[PDB]
Parts: C-alpha cells; structure tokens; sequence
C-alpha cells in the first residue's frame, strides 16, 4: 500500500508515535517519506547482505527474521515480511523498540540526513487529527 501523507500521520498517531519518546509526529512522517516514499513494500539490499523492510526501512541484521542474514538477530521476534503489510501495527511496534534503544531516530540514516533540524511539522499541516 502506497499511503497519503495525512493518511499515514493519522494511523501513526493512533498507533501512539505522536510525542513518542519525544518525537513529534512530523519527524516520523518525514522518516517515512525518505526512507519509502510511503510505501508498505519497499525493499532495499545493503552491501553486508543485510535488507531493509517496509515503511521504516527496519533491518535484518537486527530486528527482523529473513533466513537469509546469516548471524543476524530478531530483536522484535518477527519475520521481515510482516514488516510489508499494509497494517503498519508490526512496523510500528518494531519502531518503538529501535527508537528506545539509546539512539533515537538517529538510527535512520534519511531521518538523520534529511528531517533532523527541519521544521518537521510541515508534514503534518493541513491534515485532520
Ligand atoms: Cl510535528
Ligand atoms: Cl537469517
Ligand atoms: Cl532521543
Ligand atoms: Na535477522
């Protein structure tokens, strides 16, 4: 599934992103743009053999299940492909582990690169919440 950008803030806030750990919901929209242009079924390879899923981009190596990394672990107990769903509940939860782990959104290069120390809330005008 290919969301609209209201579409896709109002299932995140409802999802419990907005604020969460202190990021504002525009942060997460913007994360999203850049790194799937909003698209649930976006895949990408990296050079380590390692893929990256869904909305967010999530990644193998770490969070996810693909029997295809080998060595890898699967901090939120999921296989990959329940990251490409057009339910975004299980990209959402894996998030909230990731974000919570020390690093904050700086763990999504685009986020870092692209929506770190913008006026994020643009994302998010005009849309109903
Ligand atoms: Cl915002
Ligand atoms: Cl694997
Ligand atoms: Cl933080
Ligand atoms: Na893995």
């Amino acid at each position: 599934k290919v969301f609209g950008r209201c579409e896709l803030a109002a299932a995140m806030k409802r999802h419990g992103l907005d604020n969460y750990r202190g990021y504002s919901l525009g942060n997460w929209v913007c994360a999203a743009k850049f790194e799937s242009n909003f698209n649930t079924q976006a895949t990408n390879r990296n050079t380590d053999g390692s893929t990256d899923y869904g909305i967010l981009q999530i990644n193998s190596r770490w969070w996810c299940n693909d029997g295809r990394t080998p060595g890898s672990r699967n901090l939120c107990n999921i296989p990959c492909s329940a990251l490409l769903s057009s339910d975004i509940t299980a990209s959402v939860n894996c998030a909230k582990k990731i974000v919570s782990d020390g690093n904050g959104m700086n763990a999504w290069v685009a986020w870092r690169n692209r929506c770190k120390g913008t006026d994020v809330q643009a994302w998010i005008r005009g849309c109903r919440l």
